[PDB]
């Protein structure tokens, strides 16, 4: 029922629903079967960094995941989001575990949206940046198992007392304010987001990954979207 | 019941409750009887501009109202907002009419909040800027008579069909997201806001003006705060 | 001798050197014969607005020119600027007249450059914004006939006393500070610029237009690059 | 000959020229004998963080030095910089050693200047942020012993091969572009800067500290301003 555009960091290859048989980043447009992907050397235990970028002039959504000192995977997909998203949306992060599991820690998150026309480069803008999460974060909507305060961190999926990931968990966090991503007079709309994540898995076969998603404002976790559906899509079509 | 800190643009001198007998800007801390004011040459029909500024190192809240080509009135008040506001607040604009009346148009509005510690100048930030208001502004909470879309403008108080101000009107608009204005580890918290307003009055004796206010997150118009109480305070104590 | 990447607003079609036989925007990479163009309805006398955007993940340089209420022309070109520009450059505007002429007024200009790695979305940044030009603008390098102060405006090419454009004129303006546009560790470098221009021509056959260009830091006007060479390139190859 | 406004981090108490007999931060206006100071618990070996802030409405210059987990010293001084600085200035950092010595490492630096009038909150702005210094930093003017590239760090004063501070050293670094700090129409001018520093001293009696200074654009090290004069002032009057 929801419209979802997402960039997925996928740590487990469900080949039966279109996954490359490796860890990959991907671009999803309304479906979990990514429109485009790229091989990703998931570095268990290391803190990574994901940048998403988009602007309506170029009409190309791009993403990069990089680890401190070395690797970057990267992926882009030309798409015009005017005819996909609604002009008001909410922005968030999502992650799930299933049979196998991993921590899905978000250590920081920032987003910037601009609607520019001409009028001497005049704008509408939203910007937020958490470089630390409070135990009482009144400006995040937490959904599912998502919790905060865990060392100043956003724990998207459930973790037991000692610091071990639990299975079939699904959490999401959305910024509280609606976002006006597109508008018909805007000669250039654009956005870009970054978050630093730490994925850790003991059972060295992690699952399921994390996603940054833009949705219709009233989105909530579809029934039975733990594991391979990333808490985003209600089926795998 | 609400905690309010506000900067008031007061167009009508209610001397019986502590007003200088002229148009003034003022700084209110929990009371409508301003802690500090300054004479203001209200320029009926002209578009003005107000800048509010604060930072917890200097502990001095300041405001300026200026009209295109010429006048600025200005006012500051040393106050430590740690021991006044709650650490989560909502930010908004407010305006009312009473026996006499004026249009209370807001043409644009922007706000920026930062919580900085050290860690190589690292931050938490919120920022929004409307340079035009939509007819369906999903990120403003409108209270009272406040409406949008009126030529891309925020009409804080009621105006009849032809463009004439109505009496005893009270509207408010608050940004949708809670704001974390203060936090105990922040070595410097700070904020600053600007809005451009157009006040017009036919009955050349305008009232009551406009205010930018920070409140507890769940604030709403106190009963019978039209006219001299600016839709902010429930009594005049 | 110079390396130039530029986006040209071309008001006069020199078909003999590869121009579409109409007003066009274009993307130049080291040559005046654009790599890509788009038809442009030059609106003599109206103030227009140009946005340039680039980021090294998508590797696509895009531009839009829009006039207040209505038209936008737009153009993009996938190019990897790592292997074109030097990692330190200067940024500027350029414009020329020749046999025919036009005013080449810049009313405002802003630019933003970021070099991001990971390290929790940490950056290097430069940003400037002139919304008005001083008569003594110590942070612009003016070259050729370029002058400031003309009503708070940057007059790229020569204009006589009464406000009439002169022929075979060439001016350029560059921001004073070198800019570090690219660096080998940056997992995402990006920039974007906007300027509002007012072109006016009495002899209703205007020439030669305006360009935003990135060059090696020590660039200066090539000999005899008035008219169709926009003060950018020394020949038309 | 130079006009200097500076905030000094002073690690060595020269009581004979007006120092409190302890490590202090201070505000200097044209003289090394600070207008105002505050006790500072210099934490040898730890990375500290300094925030300077100013805006022309409040007319109060403030500074904070804080160390990770714990201490902050703080100091403010009401001063109107319109009648002190020239409207074009350069901004920089400075540090010196003398008989005793310390490393004077700058690990990052950022600055933001705005000239706002009304016109719906419209601006002129400069902003730069180095979160790492290059070996070939084309946008810094280095003066005296100041060098870069030293682990991605700005080494304001001379350090020998193994990492030991040398005596009677004086370095300065200024951002390349002139800065327009004040202008007569600005209804609010404002600036703010941050840098992270690491001071280390083996001879546990460190000297002389570091300063952030605004000067006339053509400033250079006064003769014999090593040690207690911080490379800023030519005498101690
Ligand atoms: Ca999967
Ligand atoms: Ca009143
Ligand atoms: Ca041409
Ligand atoms: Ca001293
Ligand atoms: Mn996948
Ligand atoms: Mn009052
Ligand atoms: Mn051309
Ligand atoms: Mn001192």
């Amino acid at each position: 029922a929801d419209t979802i555009v997402a960039v997925e960091l996928d740590t487990y290859p469900n080949t039966d629903i279109g996954d490359p048989s490796y860890p990959h980043i991907g671009i999803d447009i309304k479906s979990v079967r990514s429109k485009k992907t790229a091989k990703w050397n998931m570095q268990n235990g290391k803190v990574g960094t994901a940048h998403i970028i988009y602007n309506s002039v170029g009409k190309r959504l791009s993403a990069v995941v990089s680890y401190p000192n070395g690797d970057s995977a990267t992926v882009s997909y030309d798409v015009d989001l005017d005819n996909v998203l609604p002009e008001w949306v909410r922005v968030g992060l999502s992650a799930s575990t299933g049979l196998y599991k991993e921590t899905n820690t978000i250590l920081s998150w920032s987003f910037t949206s601009k609607l520019k026309s001409n009028s001497t480069h005049e704008t509408n803008a939203l910007h937020f940046m958490f470089n630390q999460f409070s135990k009482d974060q009144k400006d995040l909507i937490l959904q599912g198992d998502a919790t905060t305060g865990t060392e100043g961190n956003l724990r998207l999926t459930r973790v037991s007392s000692n610091g071990s990931p639990q299975g079939s968990s699904v959490g999401r966090a959305l910024f509280y304010a609606p976002v006006h991503i597109w508008e018909s007079s805007a000669v250039v709309a654009s956005f870009e987001a970054t978050f630093t994540f730490l994925i850790k898995s003991p059972d060295s076969h992690p699952a399921d990954g994390i996603a940054f998603f833009i949705s219709n404002i009233d989105s909530s976790i579809p029934s039975g979207s733990t594991g391979r559906l990333l808490g985003l899509f209600p089926d795998a079509n």
